């Protein structure tokens, strides 16, 4: 392992990077929010999330996390988290992101349950809503997918929420629940079966975040789904994203649709401005 990040226009000051608050531990290490001034043309100052790694980590787990970056500066896709800056000059090391500053999409759902002690006072997630995430979704994977990139951990728990509600992709033992059978079988992966792990995500969606095959250990889970089984439809779940999902889950992963494919689906109802962010509509695709 040898260090391929150049020190170039993504090199950040250090002193430019001040730190709010622990917001937890990441991958790597601690993630922070913090403030970074002048790091954006026509910005004063921008609001980041700073990624650090763990005290324990050796030196090559230093080496990894800065190459990591390297690869980030190749990005950019309005629906996968971006990366702003590195700080590779001292220790440690601070990896700046863009803030997504309503956090991983998982507890975001689970906040706006009608029980939920922090509900901020919003109702849940209208069809027109779900159907905005699920192209926001699809369009980051459809990217990463063009860019060669299999996911492997595709779930709620590893989107993230913008200010402005956006969901784009965050970071890329076993997640077997999100799993295709194929995965679970053969230990393969490939973007049709990332298509499988969205379609759990469109479930998890669709239940506010419920846990997958709840009231099955992960033993129970991995024969069920090896054997041809799949979720339950949510109670009063959108026609539509129930339609989705039943491609998601073809058994046959040549028979599952494709990240442009779902795109293509959704795009004639979405914001206007989906056209002018998305990977889809640009000239990369
Ligand atoms: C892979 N995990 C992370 O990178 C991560 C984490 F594990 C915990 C907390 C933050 C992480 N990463 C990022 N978070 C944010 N915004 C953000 C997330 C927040 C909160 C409060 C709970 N959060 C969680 O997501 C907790 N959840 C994991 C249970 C506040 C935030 O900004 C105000 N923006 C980010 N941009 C890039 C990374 C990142």
């Amino acid at each position: 392992p040898s260090s391929v990040y150049v020190p170039d226009e993504w090199e950040v000051s250090r002193e430019k990077i001040t730190l709010l608050r622990e917001l937890g531990q990441g991958s790597f290490g601690m993630v922070y929010e913090g403030n970074a001034r002048d790091i954006i043309k026509g910005e004063a100052e921008t609001r980041v999330a700073v990624k650090t790694v763990n005290e324990s980590a050796s030196l090559r787990e230093r080496i990894e996390f800065l190459n990591e970056a390297s690869v980030m500066k190749g990005f950019t896709c309005h629906h996968v988290v971006r990366l702003l800056g590195v700080v590779s000059k001292g220790q440690p090391t601070l990896v700046v992101m863009e803030l997504m500053a309503h956090g991983d999409l998982k507890s975001y759902l689970r906040s706006l349950r009608p029980e939920a002690e922090n509900n901020p006072g919003r109702p849940p997630p209208t069809l027109q809503e779900m159907i905005q995430m699920a192209a926001e979704i699809a369009d980051g994977m459809a990217y990463l997918n063009a860019k060669k990139f299999v996911h492997r951990n595709l779930a709620a728990r590893n989107c993230m929420v913008a200010h402005d509600f956006t969901v784009k992709i965050g970071d890329f033992l076993l997640p077997v629940r999100w799993m295709a059978p194929e995965s679970l079988k053969d230990g393969v992966f490939t973007t049709s079966s990332d298509m499988w792990s969205f379609g759990v995500v469109l479930w998890e969606i669709t239940s506010l975040a419920e846990q997958p095959y709840q009231g099955l250990s992960n033993e129970q889970v991995l024969k069920f789904v090896m054997d041809g089984g799949y979720l339950d439809q949510p109670d009063n779940c959108p026609e539509r994203v129930t339609d989705l999902m039943r491609m998601c889950w073809q058994f046959n992963p040549n028979m599952r649709p494709t990240f442009l494919e779902i795109v293509n689906l959704l795009k004639d109802d979405l914001h206007p401005s989906f056209p002018e962010v998305s990977f889809f509509h640009s000239e990369e695709n």
